[PDB]
């Protein structure tokens, strides 16, 4: 089996993607966050303190036939952002672009942080990274991938993120039509349950290449791209006028300038951000200053190579026994 399914900007700035996902019978349709740095499916549902539910679509399991409750199971999740959500469980079937998986664990939200009710745009998530991150208690609970793996036709699945427009995830196939040159592939370690991987290096601009290992996480549920300090003061030492501001909370830079490009290595290849994918807006409306998209990773503790870097590639993300990590041009 394959699926293959549009993933859509939340807002003018890519700061999330969108993908509609089928859950239930008949089916409710919720617009989920594909997120390959978590590994919790959840969602705003009937469950949700009703003050916390401000414009999400929710899922109802009283109205679905193939709805039942996973007794004496609960979640709760944090995340990079410091947000939060918790609840209860219930297996449902769940299909992403016409791939089901039933069984699934869809895990109902009973509490959501403010940054989730006031992103009315998101109705839960989709994890994606490896089920040993699953919070389910007392019995950890598959991710859709994982899940889905064996009725696939190849296991894997793509992230081919657009900027400031629409993309695609597919699960199953690679589309070689979706993509320029050749896939390099690079070894994953999933000992933190993450997509985890090593750079070869990085260039600002049209400088030379600098070689030099930086792991991280590829996320498609995190915007930004979180690099050690030293990478990201030589990067924003390139545009005139950038600065940190410790009030701001990262790299602002004047909305009046041309950024420079940033490229990464993955082996022997490389792949370029252009300069536009860097800029993220004002930081209040009407501002001159601009908020960077490169940001430090310093006190994340990990490196993330977040939709910013991802939507600069088409990234195969490779399930198989031994999982690799694959990245092209497009």
């Amino acid at each position: 089996s394959t699926g293959s399914a549009t993933t859509t900007p939340i807002d003018s700035l890519d700061d999330a993607y969108i993908t509609p996902v089928q859950i239930g019978t008949p089916a409710q349709t919720l617009n989920l966050d594909f997120d390959t740095g978590s590994s919790d499916l959840w969602v705003f549902s009937s469950e949700t303190t009703a003050s916390e539910v401000d414009g999400q679509t929710i899922y109802t399991p009283s109205k679905s036939t193939t709805a039942k409750l996973l007794s004496g199971a609960t979640w709760s999740i944090s995340y990079g952002d410091g947000s939060s959500s918790s609840g209860d469980v219930y297996t449902d079937t769940v299909s992403v672009g016409g791939l089901t998986v039933t069984g699934q664990a869809v895990e109902s939200a009973k509490k959501v942080s403010s940054s989730f009710t006031e992103d009315s745009t998101i109705d839960g998530l989709l994890g994606l990274a490896f089920s040993t991150l699953n919070t389910v208690s007392p019995t950890q609970q598959k991710t859709f991938f994982d899940n889905a793996k064996a009725s696939l036709d190849s296991p894997v699945f793509t992230a081919d993120l657009g900027y400031h427009a629409p993309g695609t995830y597919n699960f199953g196939f690679i589309d070689t039509t979706a993509y320029t040159g050749s896939i390099t592939y690079t070894a994953v370690s999933t000992k933190q349950g993450f997509w985890e991987w090593t750079s070869t290096g990085y260039a600002v601009g049209s400088g030379t290449f600098k070689s030099t290992s930086i792991d991280g996480i590829a996320d498609t549920g995190t915007t930004l791209l979180y690099l050690p300090a030293t990478v990201v003061s030589a990067y924003w030492a390139q545009v005139s006028g950038a600065k940190s501001s410790s009030s701001v909370g990262g790299y602002v830079f004047p909305c009046s300038a041309t950024l420079p490009s940033f490229t990464f290595g993955v082996g022997s290849a490389r792949i370029v951000i252009p300069g536009d994918y860097i800029d993220f807006g004002p930081i209040s409306t009407g501002s001159s200053s601009c908020f960077g998209g490169i940001q430090s990773s310093a006190g994340i503790g990990i490196n993330i190579f977040g939709d910013v870097a991802l939507k600069a590639a088409f990234v195969v993300f490779n399930g198989a026994t031994t999982p690799t990590l694959g990245f092209a041009s497009k």
